[PDB]
């Protein structure tokens, strides 16, 4: 399956198509957007986003604690979409 991912950045709002087996960051880069990252391995907060609608599979994330997850934080570099979703990007500073 493929999902529509709406991305709300500090510049504005976009929507990209992202397969269920593509990470959200990778999908965003393919489209041509410039979202933040460092490790690309789920071990930092560089790529942090906040999901407001929809769901992901971020099973390989290892940086966010349970409360940060509850609040909607996602590590876009290891997050696959599992539905159409909306993710506010550039959220590291929240952490
Ligand atoms: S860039 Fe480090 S967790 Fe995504």
């Amino acid at each position: 399956a493929s999902y529509t991912v709406k991305l709300i950045t500090p510049d504005g709002e976009s929507s990209i198509e992202c397969s269920d087996d593509t990470y959200i960051l990778d999908a965003a880069e393919e489209a041509g957007l410039d979202l933040p990252y460092s490790c690309r391995a789920g071990a930092c907060s560089t790529c942090a986003g906040k999901i407001t609608a929809g769901s992901v599979d971020q099973s390989d994330q290892s940086f966010l604690d349970d409360d940060q997850i509850e609040a909607g934080y996602v590590l876009t570099c290891v997050a696959y979409p599992t539905s159409d979703c909306t993710i506010e990007t550039h959220k590291e500073e929240d952490l």
